[PDB]
């Protein structure tokens, strides 16, 4: 261990563990707005949809399975970091609350999306191979890989590990929430739609939480060690985008969307108190 | 580490972390019930009771005061173990889901016991007592320090635990919510009592997610081992509902309190598979 004892999140000492004299009431209303949130898989009516992924070429089929595939096993890979490192690590109570709640929401977003595979594709043959996606899909590896080295990686630090989480939740998930309110725009899957409304407010508060968390570090990393963890996964998300599941599959331009990743990365910069590092504007009229 | 390749809910292996294929229907369905049952503390109309709060003799006051203080801190070392202890062991899923929304709940109750302290008792004085029961409330340390014990014994097992926390969710807390339907009969403090029949139908499943649990471990403790586990807390109960903080207080008859202890020790018993223990009547026409 380092200087944890300087740290207010991590020194472990709340020698609490009684909730109420509330002390950080930051953190505590964002716990508030997360439990406001609360919703269920069950609230979502899949039951048009069928018919839409009926009527839907199929281009704009492999593009749906493969990001549903990828969200599935991302969720998974989300939770598990703060089962076995954020929950444990940090000992301020009312983040205790928010972690918690954040576990429980990762479970039932994981819930949403395998209703959303299993309705979708009647074939279980397939249905395996995208429960599977990170020993099948190529096109989900690097990313998983990049954020699992991220729980195992046992030298860094919390403020490193709380801003990859960050790029992972925001950045991991940016092309393809914008994907998919493309597909809303043109008026088609209104379940998938409507449920990735719910799970991009989600995660936006996730990463707002996660920014939050960074800003109450006392040792944080340096700004360029900062850019160059949401720099690399920048880029990651570019050529996912364009390369691996390219947008064009349902008529997105490439191009913008690549611009798009890096609006996205400024204004995560910005929430964490730096400077923006590409100085794009946000392409999308919709995503505004 | 023992045997723990033999446990399928141990065994370090789902190598999953993707929550569709459904292997455990029974422990689904009781994350399912659990979920369904969601409330938060704001749904609690703590508005009239400090009329009621008024209106209470003295004795009937102290006996609440520190019942709540009793309830608010067991909570917290209920989420602590399950926090560290608990949602790391245990591999499967499902029960990582159930885990997961038990722990949001319990925060839930953390807070909703807080409210009540802090709707009844204006005089922060005593507030602070309170919230330091486990160093303060004698009344409260034998309970705290023998669940505590649990958390810290590394020595033994998953199913010794499991045991045990059944023990503390459903025998530490009987005779407390018992005497809280109690006043209920008697028509009062409504938003105390109201508050109380959530939680313990909370707690009545998370005592029977345990059971589940046990039923699913193939190396269990031997019947004298669980029958000693039961029998000490039920000793414990007892001696805090008759002697620590005498439900005379509120005028019950701490015989009858004695043998209710004893019935839901049995009930507990049957659950977990065993033949019952004390073979005594539910005294409680009300807690029927
Ligand atoms: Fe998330
Ligand atoms: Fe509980």
């Amino acid at each position: 261990n380092p200087s944890v004892e300087d740290e207010p999140l991590l020194r472990e000492n709340p020698r609490r563990f009684v909730v109420f004299p509330i002390e950080y009431h930051d953190i505590w209303q964002m716990y508030k707005k997360a439990e406001a949130s609360f919703w269920t898989a069950e609230e979502v009516d899949l039951s048009k949809d069928i018919q839409h992924w009926e009527a839907l070429k199929p281009d704009e089929r492999h593009f749906i399975s493969h990001v549903l595939a990828f969200f599935a096993a991302s969720d998974g890979i989300v939770n598990e970091n703060l089962v076995e490192r954020f929950s444990q690590e940090v000992q301020v109570t009312e983040a205790r609350c928010f972690y918690g709640f954040q576990i429980a929401m990762e479970n039932i977003h994981s819930e949403m999306y395998s209703l959303l595979i299993d309705t979708y594709i009647k074939d279980p043959k397939e249905r395996e191979y995208l429960f599977n996606a990170i020993e099948t899909m190529p096109c989900v590896k690097k990313k998983a890989d990049w954020a699992l080295r991220w729980i195992g990686d046992k030298e860094a630090t919390y403020g490193e590990r709380v801003v990859a989480f960050a790029a992972v939740e925001g950045i991991f998930f940016s092309g393809s929430f914008a994907s998919i309110f493309w597909l809303k725009k043109r008026g088609l899957m209104p379940g998938l739609t409507f449920s990735n409304e719910l799970i991009s407010r989600d995660e936006g508060l996730h990463c707002d939480f996660a920014c939050l968390m960074f800003k109450h570090l006392v040792h944080k990393p340096a700004e360029q060690r900062v850019r160059e963890i949401i720099t690399n996964a920048v880029r990651i998300e570019q050529e996912f985008l364009t390369e691996a599941l390219p947008v064009k599959l349902i008529g997105m331009n490439c191009t913008l969307m690549k611009q798009y990743i890096e609006f996205v990365a400024d204004r995560l910069m910005l929430e964490l108190g730096f400077n923006k590092i590409f100085r794009v504007e946000n392409p999308f009229d919709f995503m505004e």
